[PDB]
């Protein structure tokens, strides 16, 4: 189930991520970086090129 | 401008990300992730917790 | 049945005033108020009815 | 005090926490009840209620 | 018939509203936060993805 | 604290709630209907009006 | 049966009443309770628990 | 306090299959919930903002 | 408080009125005109030509 | 396919068919009344009421 | 100046005005065109542009 | 193909502003954009779908 | 007065919406265009950051 | 290809869209003009009423 | 000004349809078109208002 | 055919471009444009034009 990558994310998007950890919403940046593909996830599968791929 | 970070996406979320980068939408895993947080990032600012932390 | 859970220190405080508020009586009711946001969000999800 | 929470889901509540898990969205339990107490907070904040 | 432990908050939130003149028991108000609840229910995506 | 005459098919509705294991008491329902009933006075255009 | 009705509305409902037909926009106490019986109606027409 | 209205046989047929229901009590609630309603549309109008 | 006026609503319109009063949801003819006076009411107080005539 | 009839609309709403009429948006009282009828009707028909009343 | 206008419609155009004055929910072919300009004069009012 | 429409005074005076502002050429294309408006609104209507 | 490059797809576009009657010259289809693209820039949030 | 009576309000708007510098041409700001009718003309009701 | 950019070969093939289909003159039209949606979803942006 | 493509995007939306790599949001010249690229996709997926 497990599975590491090393990404590059740059500055202000480290510090973006940091910043949310800091405020405990959030236990590590993994889950961070997990919540942000869950989203991005949520919004392919709506989106209506999705749905034009799949016809 | 640079940094990099390694994460645990987990297996099923990595495979997500490779199929976006299969698809040639996104050149590199770091920028499916870039966009995964600037989607997040965007619904952080707007959000109403962002608006009362904030008074 | 029980879960053990890290919800870290600042989400405990956002727990537990939720319960001095009176709105609900337990820290496991308002778990499962949550819990309960996100199962409905789950399923009525775009990607809950893709993967169906 | 605790980072720590022990917390009564019923065994229904828990196999939606279980299953969340297995899909591979969410890597620990622990994940899954953050997730939902974020949403119960952007609520609780965004409440008119909270106004 | 039912015996419920609202705690005092909500209690008062129930008083208040029949205080208001808008509602006339305590049941009354008891019985129309059932009906949003049964509604909302109802609507779920869950209840959808459960009995569509 | 709170006796309340729901009649029996909002009693029914309550303990099917309980029944399905998102609701662990009659009581925990009760608190999410007043809560829901809560927050839809509380944004009341009319709580609002009054309150403003 | 009835096309009449008798109903316990409290003062505060009865002055919010009085003061819609006070306006003008209504003609009697009557018209004032169809149309919110025609507001309720419509909303449980379209209840997803009518579905 | 009492009104006196002409509801009409059909709108009385919709306020008695809601009593029967049993999501209300009684003919008076079903009212009171549409006066409520309509309070609400009335304060949160359009016209109701002009008006002041 | 009360005043009349007689109108021209046309043949299909009427038939309107008429299905409206026979289902029981209006008791006259009148109240379903009266109906229909506010809903346009409404629709002209917050139309953004009254609030352009306004200022 | 003219059809009169005779109204009781009240003061406060005929002061209200009137307005419209002197801002020139409509020429006549009738046309007001009729105007009001088509929103009452579009109302109607797209009810959730029509349509469980339909099946 | 002039209450009247004479106004180059096409007969398509004209064939629509025409159908709902046969439909009856309006009188004459003047109210159709009334009935346009005030939707155009709500939208050019609450216009961005107009803002 | 033309017709004689009765507008009055005021909304002849919305027409001709219009062409001042050069966003039309001609009082007919006013009107015509009026009629575009009306067409597309009749056409998704509700009472369209139910007529049909 | 101006010369525009438009493809001739796009000229099958405007001559098309000629033919149906709605419009009566391909000025002015262009000018209709150019009005929805008027609204929009004016109504953008990129228009209410330059001249908020 | 295609030459256009805009009128020089409607002129002024084209050049200065170039002006900014999102456009580079005025042909470029008349094919924006028309995809944006040619997307609101194919999602119009009334053209799903003609080619449903 | 000039600026060079790695897309890919399936955007491209994107960019190229674009063109085929009429609707857009150049490869660079394109670009700078999805570069206005961009600029404009920037501008309204929750977090363009939060960064000023 | 070729992954690489020289753009015409003028001075004015170059420095908007370069001002989201300035902010670090994105990293290259080129995400910005496949960023924008995949705005207009699922716009053109989703038109009614495309339907």
């Amino acid at each position: 189930s497990s599975r590491t990558m090393t990404v590059d994310t740059g500055e202000e998007l480290r510090a973006f991520v940091e910043g949310l950890v800091e405020s405990g919403d959030y236990k590590t940046n993994s889950e961070v970086i997990r919540d942000g593909l869950r989203l991005l996830q949520e919004k392919t599968a709506g989106s209506k090129l999705a749905a034009l791929r799949l016809e």
